[PDB]
RNA sequence: ACGGACCAAGGAGUCUAGCAAAUGUGCAAGUGUAUAUGAUUCUUUAAACAUUUUAUACGCAUAAUUAAUG
RNA sequence: AUGCUUUAUUGAGUACGAGCAUAUUUGGUAGGACCCGAGAGGCUUUGAACUAAGCGUGAUGAGAUUGAAGUCAGACGAAAGUCUGAUGGAGGAUCGAGUUGAUACUGACGUGCAAAUCGUUCAUUUCAAUCACGUUUAGGGGCGAAAGACUAAUCGAAAAGCCUAUUAGCUGGUUAUUUUCGAAAGAUCUCUCAGGAUCGCUGGAGUUGAUUAAUAUAAUUUUACCAGGUAGAGAUAAUGAU
RNA sequence: UUGUGUUGAAGCGAAAUACGUGAGUUUUCGUGGAACAUCUCCCUAGUGCAGAUCUUGGUGGAAGUAGCAACUAUUCAAAUGAGAACUUUGAAGACUGAAGUGGAGAAGGGUUUCUUGUCAACUGUGAUUGAACAAGAGUUAGCCGCUCCUAAGGGAUAGCUGAAAAGUGUUUAAAGGGGUCCCCGUCUCAAAAGGGAAACAGGUUGAUAUUCCUGUGCCAAUAGUAUUAUGAGUUAGAUGGUAACAUAUAUAUAAAUGAACUCCUUUACAUAGGCUUUACACUCGGGGUGCGUUUUCUUUGCACUUUACCU
RNA sequence: UUUGUUUUGUAGCAAUAGUAAUUCGUAAUUAUCCGAAGUGGUAAGGACUAUCCUUGAAAAAAGGAGGGAACGGCUUUGUGCUUUGCUACUCUUAAUACUUGUAUGAGCGUACCAACAACCGCAUCAGGUCUCCAAGGUUAACAGCCUCUGGUUAAAUAGAAAAAAGUAGGUAAGGGAAGUCGGCAAAAUAGAUCCGUAACUUCGGGAAAAGGAUUGGCUCUGAGGACAUUAAUGUUAACUCAGAACUGAAACGGACAAGGGGAAUCCGACUGUUUAAUUAAAACAUAGCAUUGUGAAAAGCCACAACUGGUAUUAACACAAUGUGAUUUCUGCCCAGUGCUUUGAAUGUCAACUUGAUGAAAUUCAAUCAAGCGCAGGUAAACGGCGGGAGUAACUAUGACUCUCUUAAGGUAGCCAAAUGCCUCGUCAUCUAAUUAGUGACGCGCAUGAAUGGAUUAACGAGAUUCCCACUGUCCCUACUUGCUAUCUAGCGAAACCACAGCCAAGGGAACGGGCUUGGCAAAAUCAGCGGGGAAAGAAGACCCUGUUGAGCUUUACUCUAGUCUGGCUUUGUGAAACGACUUAAGAGGUGCUACUUUUAAAGUUGUUUUACUUAUCCAUUUAUAGGGAUGAAUUUCCCAAUAUGGAGACAUAGCCAGGUGGGGAGUUUGACUGGGGCGGUACAUCUGUUAAAUAUUAACGCAGAUGUCCAAAGACAAGCUCAAAGAGAACAGAAAUCUCUUGUAGACUAAAAGGGGAAAAGCUUGUUUGAUUUCUAUUUUCAGAACAAGUAGAAAACGUGAAAGCGUGGCCUAUCGAUCCUUUAUAUUUGCAAAAUGACGUAAAUUACUUACUACUGUGCAUAUAGAGGUGUCUGAAAAGUUACCACAGGGAUAACUGGCUUGUGGCUGCCAAGCGCUCCUAGCGACGUAGCUUUUUGAUCCUUCGAUGUCGGCUCUUCCUAUCAUUGGGACGCAGAAGUCUCAAAGUGUCGGAUUGUUCACCCGCUAAUAGGGAACGUGA
């Protein structure tokens, strides 16, 4: 009868992100001559907090090379950086925490973050607080590098892509029990409108496949297939397996 | 069992198409002057009057029967 | 082959034509169709001055209670550590007036002051708090701490105008006089059982006949003849009981 | 076809020694004031009402009945007037009790405001009252606001999609600009509580006031040329202090050279808790002035004793 | 740059203004305007501390700095750079004069209300509606009560009287919940100081636990600071706190203000939220726990008609989709069913396209690695599920043990008459006097149980229950009082409703009358109450049934559809390899130049597969900013070679076509009969007998039954023969084996129900057969005298049997079955395919070809006439699943759920007879086996009245009637000594109670009593 809650989220009316006090987008530096041939170095002016995101941001200043002036960058800060530090970005920069290097000049076992899955991309992969990847293989003729991602997947990347040495700061923040409904009210207040959640078994049949009944049950197998239409994919999607995991 | 406090005005088997039966009228193996045209028709007349100077417009009837050549 | 024959069978066929036109009435059909009456379906538009949720900018919560971590001082002890007094001001802490609401009297009123009010009594006040303007989301759609709730006294699908005088085997109504004739509530078929078609029962029109105490005719008798297994009877005649 | 009418038509009220089984027809008197029939035979229709919770309009019994009950409360005397429980004046008794029927604003209303007059209807009892009715009046700004800036957002331009109507909004624009020949970089609307040049006190009208009057101040803008005065610098740019820093007082502290380019600061910011300072408020005692009580008491009870912006 | 003091000034504004006074005149003058402190209400600033998985706008506009471009002036040769002097020149503010378009200050708002009558609510409506200011006393207090400044004394009315009854209040002797479903309502408590506080517990609480004492006024004592002369003297405050004496009708938070407490059970962890106008909860949320998908602009989830978007200013400590619901302790077994998911040319089926074979061609046929299903696995914190019967231990009883059916697995740890147990008011204990209630135990549990979460649980709750203390007008049992109404006056002034109307009893009547019949009776007009009746009013019953009337929701109902997955063709270019296809003479052959299958340097062209390239196409980044190799400030070396960049790349994407999946979505449907409907059944198409009343016809969900088949013989004809059974006889042989005789009217048989028929046959056995065949008519049954269907009597052919007359058109007779449209095979010297031809230039002539005359028989495919067949059992013949406790409409008393009416089976009461009981004795008192009635206080049966409506259980209050008499009054009898009782007569005058449990009517206990009888009045009684 009626359009479901999870279908309405795509209209983007009251489900758009809350971003009034956010500070800007976190990108690497634009790929240019210096990083391809040597390196360039910038100065850390501040570490600041971003309302929606858990990891801190470093505010870093480089010096213009084509012209007289200065320029600004926003970069996810790795654990250990400090105000007044000089970091160096380029193909020949020394290996140290906070420098930005191509992944093909790093030995095996190096912990990295803020990685590009394509060259010149300005960084996409390892970004949430407390996360890192591992260099796990260098190809015989260069041109390819193999890494291990936080979820445990393995990937091969172009060997000229860039990343930061070290781990993302402010890690270990899911070890504190939230303990109050108001704390979770304040958490999602600055993210998006997704809290609280009514469960489908407590609605009427018009609004949900689980709704209705004289006893609050599903009455249906709760694992649905990958091909089901939008108003019907609602329980466990394409589940290979259910129940407690034992290994 | 339902409608009705009282009074006045209004208020409901009609019109058109197509078929049949009954009855009145005209002509009769025929009958009906279609659309038009004509006129010393033109307040009335948007009515009425006329029919192309051994005579093939059309309808119904005058002949039936068969899927059909017939 | 211009097919033939008495045969049988069929036609809304033939055996010296009756039609065409035009008044009116009646019947059945289509149309608004004797008059008034739905619950619905569709097309295009108008509303978030109420209320729901998000967002921007601002404003607001008398008074009192309780007493976490940190700090100072004193006592004990070989160390580790323990005990006593003060200080301090935490917490979706506690009473409570405003504010925001609505538990009970199943009180008053119920032709109200009022299409939700009045009185007393209740719940809530540092937080998931409460208000005001501005702004976003529009109808099979939105919004919902979820009651099928709310979306301008309208929501298990808003409001305005059209398609539209939609359809109804079902309720209600249907307008002057006298005179003459006068019913059925059985039967067959039916997605038929509150309906219909068809036969029966009724009225009107018109011929052919009889008007010759006749013939046709008769919900009646008489004379001649025919068919029957019900009332009674039987159980020793058959069957079955006793 | 052939008739009635100002010497009185239709219609209406009451009737008749009248006719008909009946629907009806005909006639008298009164009112009325202008048209009305045809039955000689035909044509024609939106042609005959007791009902449909029928439509529109008017009117009853109920009935001088139900009722005119929240908000503590009224009394004496006078004026006016045809007429005063509810108009005005004086004297009493009381209420609101600063979280006020006290003052000032927004949304909304639109002349309800003021003076004069004044009662047909309204002001659910009266009414001489009134936000009712009639005639004429009344709203004054460089300093209070809008107007300017940007916000959540709206409308647009290029392009793309669609039969269009419309949807979306740099998704490869030779755009928009500003700086004097260069660089930067879409347009526009959206806050009378956010941001933001600048004003105070006294007086004044029937009705306006940080707007009018008086006096004293502030802010912003003010072409070119020439003269005259105010100060400063050089015989292409001043000094003091160890330092933190300081210095132009002319009517008026106005002048301490500085291009392209570049970097910062103000505007500019949450909540809770106690400590502290200063203004406004409140109160106690002296002095002056006026008033009140006074059979008894009382060096006594109350009022006033003020000071803005700007330098 | 020095001293007390030169002395002035509210520092200027400034007294010239404001306020309070005293003056003199019909605008006039004077005097004051100045000395020291306290309290802490309101606002703002300052320096600080702490909190956040929460870190709390921007722009117009203004300012500061770095750096060092340019530059002493007036005329002085020339072509902006070349020549001579003075060492006034450069800024800055103000005023003036002239040239200049006319060289200060735009435009719009401004009255009044802001609710008390100016706004919205139909109004001059007790409602709603945003912001700022805020005095004195009491006090913790901006609370409550009283007051000053300012405001008012007004409300759609007044006067009198004062009874019932109402509404808002106040008291009550003795008892203290006995009232009631229920302590509903009301009382009792309460401020502050000092003492004292349990179980349990997540150690934080519970907690104001529970409890005890004090409190006025007056007169005193003690404690707590600051400052200046020097330990000593002197001045000087604010408010609290602790003690003592005295005093009063023993009173003192004196008015106001202000918790009732305790022992346990159930649910939910907690603060929070919800159905605006009948539900505030145990419902929703929540922290915590667990499961699932996804490494990216070719990804997960979602929006759009397309083009494009949301999450995303994102990146696994993330985003998205679900369950359960704090802590503690736990979370058992099942993958057979249904879902979801993994592998693939070994593998079955499953499209378009393509490729071959054949043919004149249209067609026809065959082959080929798509996805999906099938085949083989995983998964229960996916949907869900988790057994019976017997025997057995030295008194009984029980069953550790055993046997046997049996499942995918057989309910584990726990828990229980639980918000879950029918029987049920379960058994035992406890609580009371008395317990359908409460608590603790028991467990073969109709039908308990593990994130559908199981068992607990401190704290918390306007949540659901039981008991105790305090308290009381809830009650015994009511009385007295105040305001405001009602009442009577002057003024003003409606509405609902209304066929006509309004006294009764019985009768009949649509079975409950105001009106009708027969009786009782019946005398103006008027005031205040009241709730028996007018089956009173409101309003086309919402319950129930009907309608070929709807709508919301569900699904493995009937048809479809968005989206997803999969294959083909086009977009679409340049090369190169490797294997497949259709051809060479070979290969063994089997066959009568020849016919078919078979190992290899191909006759030459086409196909899936792999790889390479860049310009089509797609993506990303930037201001399209250097061609490859070796926490100051920065602006005016060498080697390698002459499409912005990078990544993919003819693959994605996109357009047309094809297949799978698809309640996410759309449209629709979901028979009838029926002692209401539903369930059951078929009485829905047929047949035998009976009801059926001696022609024929005739109903019910009447009675006893049968049909949807069967048979090359069980059909046709002819001949011969005679059956069931019984008796007596015959080696094994008997009750039953084979054989002979005698009797035998059918007692046998004849496919199947039942009825009728049948003896040289209709039965049995033999012989020959296919009339169970082709065509047509007159007609009978049901009936409209319509179709099918099943029969009867015949005619035109060709046959069978029999010697012959004859008989045969299925079964000895009565049942055994099917339209239009469509399809399919048969028949024909019958026809068509819209200008014509197709056997065939066949036969005979003729020539110099457009020659002539003759002929039953003429391409593929399709159509058409006539005859059978494929089926409609709802059988005169639609392609069709559920639910509504969210509901809508048109109707029905044609039809259910009350009262009333007829009946009285069942329920209740009363009779008659005498077997027997009563030691003995039929009848004191009873009464078996039988049998006659009465009543309408039970429950049925029926469907008469009411569906545009007669309020549906019980209790409380109040009146009246009946007798089928419990007590009280007079009597009779006994199995009657007295006492106490039992049976019975006249008799309705007077009575027929207080309580515990339950919503109860009904029950069952504790009591008293004289007795604690039974009933009716629309199941008496809801304006
Ligand atoms: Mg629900
Ligand atoms: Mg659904
Ligand atoms: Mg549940
Ligand atoms: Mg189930
Ligand atoms: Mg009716
Ligand atoms: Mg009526
Ligand atoms: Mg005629
Ligand atoms: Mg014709
Ligand atoms: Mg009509
Ligand atoms: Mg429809
Ligand atoms: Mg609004
Ligand atoms: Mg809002
Ligand atoms: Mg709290
Ligand atoms: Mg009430
Ligand atoms: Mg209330
Ligand atoms: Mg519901
Ligand atoms: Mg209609
Ligand atoms: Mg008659
Ligand atoms: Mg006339
Ligand atoms: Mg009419
Ligand atoms: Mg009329
Ligand atoms: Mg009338
Ligand atoms: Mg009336
Ligand atoms: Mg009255
Ligand atoms: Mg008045
Ligand atoms: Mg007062
Ligand atoms: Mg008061
Ligand atoms: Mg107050
Ligand atoms: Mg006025
Ligand atoms: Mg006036
Ligand atoms: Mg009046
Ligand atoms: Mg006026
Ligand atoms: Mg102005
Ligand atoms: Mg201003
Ligand atoms: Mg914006
Ligand atoms: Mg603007
Ligand atoms: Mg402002
Ligand atoms: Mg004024
Ligand atoms: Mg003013
Ligand atoms: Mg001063
Ligand atoms: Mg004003
Ligand atoms: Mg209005
Ligand atoms: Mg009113
Ligand atoms: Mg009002
Ligand atoms: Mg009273
Ligand atoms: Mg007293
Ligand atoms: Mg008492
Ligand atoms: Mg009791
Ligand atoms: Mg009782
Ligand atoms: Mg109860
Ligand atoms: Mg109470
Ligand atoms: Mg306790
Ligand atoms: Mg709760
Ligand atoms: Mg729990
Ligand atoms: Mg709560
Ligand atoms: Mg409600
Ligand atoms: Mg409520
Ligand atoms: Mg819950
Ligand atoms: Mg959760
Ligand atoms: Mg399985
Ligand atoms: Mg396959
Ligand atoms: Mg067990
Ligand atoms: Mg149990
Ligand atoms: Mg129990
Ligand atoms: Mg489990
Ligand atoms: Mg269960
Ligand atoms: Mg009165
Ligand atoms: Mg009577
Ligand atoms: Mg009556
Ligand atoms: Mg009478
Ligand atoms: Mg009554
Ligand atoms: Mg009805
Ligand atoms: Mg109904
Ligand atoms: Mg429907
Ligand atoms: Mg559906
Ligand atoms: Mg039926
Ligand atoms: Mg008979
Ligand atoms: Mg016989
Ligand atoms: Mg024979
Ligand atoms: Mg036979
Ligand atoms: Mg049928
Ligand atoms: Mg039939
Ligand atoms: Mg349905
Ligand atoms: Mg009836
Ligand atoms: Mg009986
Ligand atoms: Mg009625
Ligand atoms: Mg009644
Ligand atoms: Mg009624
Ligand atoms: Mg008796
Ligand atoms: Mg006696
Ligand atoms: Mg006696
Ligand atoms: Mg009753
Ligand atoms: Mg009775
Ligand atoms: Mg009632
Ligand atoms: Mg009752
Ligand atoms: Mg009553």
């Amino acid at each position: 009868g009626r359009v479901i809650r999870g279908q309405r989220k795509g209209r983007g009316s009251i489900f758009k992100s809350h971003n009034h006090h956010r500070k800007g987008a976190a990108k690497l530096r634009h790929l240019d001559y210096c990083e391809k041939k040597g390196y360039i170095k910038g100065l850390v002016k501040d570490i600041i907090h971003d309302p929606g995101r858990g990891a801190p941001l470093a505010k870093v200043i480089f010096k213009r090379t084509e012209k007289y002036g200065k320029k600004e960058e926003l970069i996810i800060a790795s654990e250990g950086m400090f105000t007044g530090q000089y970091i160096s970005c380029g193909t020949k920069a020394p290996l140290s925490v906070g420098n930005i290097l191509p992944i093909g000049k790093m030995p095996e076992g190096t912990l990295i973050c803020n990685l590009e899955h394509r060259t010149g991309n300005r960084g996409t992969l390892v970004k949430a607080s407390g996360c890192y990847a591992t260099v796990v293989g260098q190809s015989e003729d260069g041109k390819k590098t193999k890494v291990r991602l936080p979820s445990g997947a393995k990937k091969t990347i172009d060997a000229k892509a860039r990343a930061m040495v070290g781990v993302v700061g402010a890690g270990g923040r899911i070890d504190k029990p939230i303990l109050k409904a108001g704390v979770a009210h304040h958490k999602y207040r600055v993210k998006r409108n997704c809290w609280p959640k009514v469960r489908g078994v407590a609605m009427n049949p018009v609004e949900h496949p689980h709704g209705g009944g004289n006893h609050q049950h599903i009455g249906h197998p709760s694992t649905v297939s990958r091909s089901a239409p939008a108003g019907q994919k609602v329980g466990l999607i394409a589940a290979r397996r259910t129940g407690l995991l034992r290994g």
